[PDB]
């Protein structure tokens, strides 16, 4: 028997990696020639993210700790071309190595909200020496971390509890979701995704909108769709890992301003749960399974994905 999984959510929401977690959970992962594929998105997200680091400074006037990297800087520009056809050097390894610890780089590191950052980009500048070395492989995590832009529509296949699952993953900036009237025909179950640390962010689509509020308001658009009311609605409040560590330093406020609790975890998250599923209109008819999750992490997708499974099973079967 079929079951259609769409997958939907705001920009960067993490909507591909949960994807990529069903051929690392139910297929054998990715082989060695797949891999080497995603060599070029590795070396290239790191690249993007130094550069983007770089160009931060000049924004918001941010000096090199050392001046001795101004040259490592106009070196980085020299060389930076071979990282996107796949090839590191060892000399581009040290030179974007230098950069990243510096102190002017890392300040600006921290204040990432105030501009726009790949969350990979702290995991791999941090293990430039492995990805860095002569025939280097991506391993399963280097490709769950990878990030390119999904414009369209992605199909996937995978079995699993006997099941025959397409899955479904689309774009989800503001230009993209005209396109999702496309995948609504005979859906069993939607998996909505909210990045949980976009609290405090902005659209990279404009400025002035916070992301988490417009994670929102797509949020109570779909769920309250007349349309899909005999489908299941898994919301997934993602990278919980990355929240756990920004609710310590950075205030829910910014997003919530009546939130009255603490800067730790579980009252911080919560409390965005009941804001997401307070959109809910149908709250007796309509019911919204909900799951914290790090898209990122195998083990923590495989277990909330089994969970995910039982429901769609005792229901739509
Ligand atoms: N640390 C961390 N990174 C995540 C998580 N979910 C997604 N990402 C990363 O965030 C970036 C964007 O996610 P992606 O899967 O492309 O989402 P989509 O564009 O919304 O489908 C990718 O580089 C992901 O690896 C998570 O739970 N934790
Ligand atoms: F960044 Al997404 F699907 F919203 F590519
Ligand atoms: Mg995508």
């Amino acid at each position: 028997r079929e079951v259609k999984l769409l997958l939907l959510g705001a920009g960067e929401s993490g909507k591909s990696t949960i994807v990529k977690q069903m051929k690392i959970i139910h297929e054998a992962g990715y082989s060695e020639e797949e891999c080497k594929q995603y060599k070029a998105v590795v070396y290239s997200n790191t690249i993007q993210s130094i550069i983007a680091i770089i160009r931060a400074m000049g924004r918001l006037k941010i000096d090199f700790g050392d001046a001795a990297r101004a040259d490592d800087a106009r070196q980085l520009f020299v060389l930076a071309g071979a990282a996107e056809e796949g090839f590191m050097t060892a000399e581009l390894a040290g030179v974007i190595k230098r950069l990243w610890k510096d102190s002017g780089v890392q300040a600006c590191f921290n204040r990432s909200r105030e501009y726009q950052l790949n969350d990979s980009a702290a995991y791999y500048l941090n293990d430039l020496d492995r990805i860095a070395q002569p025939n280097y492989i991506p391993t399963q995590q280097d490709v769950l971390r990878t990030r390119v832009k999904t414009t369209g529509i992605v199909e996937t296949h995978f079995t699993f509890k006997d099941l025959h699952f397409k899955m479904f993953d689309v774009g989800g900036q503001r230009s993209e979701r005209k396109k999702w009237i496309h995948c609504f025909e005979g859906v069993t179950a939607i998996i909505f995704c909210v990045a949980l640390s976009d609290y405090d962010l902005v659209l990279a689509e404009d400025e002035e909108m916070n992301r988490m509020h417009e994670s929102m308001k797509l949020f109570d658009s779909i769920c309250n769709n007349k349309w899909f009311t005999d489908t299941s609605i898994i919301l997934f409040l993602n990278k919980k890992d990355l929240f756990e560590e920004k609710i310590k330093k950075s205030p829910l406020t910014i997003c919530y301003p009546e939130y009255a609790g603490s800067n730790t975890y579980e009252e911080a998250a919560a409390y965005i749960q009941c804001q997401f599923e307070d959109l809910n209109k149908r709250k007796d008819t309509k019911e919204i399974y909900t799951h914290f999750t790090c898209a990122t992490d195998t083990k923590n997708v495989q277990f909330v994905f089994d969970a995910v499974t039982d429901v769609i099973i005792k229901n739509n079967l």
